[PDB]
């Protein structure tokens, strides 16, 4: 600990893959960055104009952000299309988030209601789907065109990935169905969480984790590596454990987000965890909040390592699973890289990270150096994750249920 006091830890073999550059020609970077297609897509929907998407693209640097979010280079044309649509979805999802953060309760209520009804309308036309203008028809009754455009764009992504995995014979039918349901349920649960943000609780530092995980749609970002690597079937043979690791990664990303955004001019507002701690249970602000966050992040890394290196030892002879788990690890570690270099958070008044590389001789020591508050945090997070009250949320974030979230955080 010194004045660069965001010191985290990650195994050397995990982080040596982020020291890596994208070996790829410029034909294939413009195949993947189909900027003209993004323009035509956002002006075929009612979202925004060319200037807005170009500004979002300059801000987010969505390509290098994507290379922090997938580790598998496209191996066929379908993978190229998947990466293209994922890039587009990321870029415009952030623009939708910039606007929905100041939505009244009624406006969000209508938005999430329309998503929930449209999902169930277009889930019975499977494998067929309506086009963008055909999908505006059921949303014509809305009083805000932005909600209509957002819903059409999200369901467009949801149907496009399905169309891609059914235009090839590699992924089985019935698991593509579960994948589609998983994606749309994630989006609907995000709307439900931002709608639950209309109340301020009737507080506890575990409800906080449960909400802050759902406040971001990071699961959809983890699914990019699944799709682009062709592991949809082997991730559907292991929907559990994979979903838990992705939840741990979401918690990781949101801890880092809440710590970066509390050092900005923009009011954090929301249920920023540092704010909640400093209201009650923190002495000096930044130095102690940073150490709490570092403990939580290190504990998430250790639990992820142990879980992966157990599920591989108890499921031997499954190389596809191994590569999938390594991809999830890559995407969980990539959030450090993203917050440090590729997002427009070049504050440097923000904590300067010290990413320590845990070598092999140190790995047994480091996995037994678990005597911290982050241990309790992550353990209790895993318990409330596998709580039977929250079984419906689990099954909805798996591809095996309908999305319902409002009866478990508002009650």
């Amino acid at each position: 600990y010194f004045q660069g006091h965001m010191m985290i830890h990650a195994p050397r073999r995990w982080v040596e893959r982020h020291k890596q550059v994208q070996v790829l020609p410029q034909n294939a970077v413009e195949k993947l960055i189909s900027m003209n297609e993004l323009i035509e897509l956002v002006i075929e929907c009612g979202l925004c104009d060319k200037t807005s998407i170009k500004k979002m693209y300059d801000k987010i640097n969505t390509y290098q952000f994507m290379w922090c979010i997938v580790d598998t280079i496209p191996a066929s044309q379908y993978a190229e299309e998947i990466f293209k649509s994922s890039l587009h979805f990321l870029c415009a999802l952030f623009l939708v988030d910039d606007a929905v953060e100041s939505y009244s309760a009624n406006e969000m209520q209508d938005l999430s209601r329309s998503y929930d009804i449209l999902e169930k309308e277009v889930c019975k036309t499977f494998p067929n789907f309506p086009s963008i203008n055909e999908m505006k028809e059921s949303l014509m009754h809305l009083r805000n065109p932005f909600d209509r455009s957002s819903i059409t764009f999200c369901m467009q992504y949801v149907n496009k990935i399905t169309a891609i995995l059914l235009e090839e014979g590699n992924t089985p039918h019935h698991v593509v169905y579960n994948l589609r349901r998983r994606t749309s349920n994630a989006i609907s649960i995000a709307f439900q969480a931002v709608l639950i943000k209309s109340k301020c609780g009737s507080i506890t530092s575990h409800e906080m984790l449960w909400r802050r995980v759902f406040d971001g749609l990071v699961i959809l970002f983890y699914q990019f590596g699944e799709l682009i690597s062709g592991a949809t079937e082997t991730a559907q043979q292991h929907i559990t454990v994979v979903t838990e690791l992705r939840m741990l990664g979401c918690l990781y990303c949101i801890v880092i987000n809440d710590l970066y955004s509390y050092q900005r001019d923009k009011l954090a507002s929301s249920d920023n965890m540092i704010k909640t701690w400093l209201l009650e249970k923190t002495v000096s602000s930044l130095s102690e909040a940073t150490a709490r966050c570092s403990q939580i992040l290190d504990a998430i890394m250790k639990y992820m390592y142990q879980r992966v290196e157990q599920c591989m030892q108890s499921n031997p002879g499954c190389p596809q699973l191994e590569s999938l788990l390594e991809t999830t690890i890559y995407t969980t570690v990539g959030w450090i890289r993203s917050h440090t270099t590729v997002v427009p958070r070049y504050s440097e008044s923000q904590l300067k990270v010290a990413l320590v590389e845990v070598e092999e001789r140190e790995l047994p020591k480091w996995l037994a150096e678990k005597d911290e508050y982050g241990w309790n945090v992550v353990e209790k997070f895993v318990e409330t994750l596998n709580d039977e009250k929250h079984k419906g949320i689990l099954d909805a974030l798996q591809g095996i249920a309908d999305g319902r979230d409002q009866l478990l955080k508002t009650q």
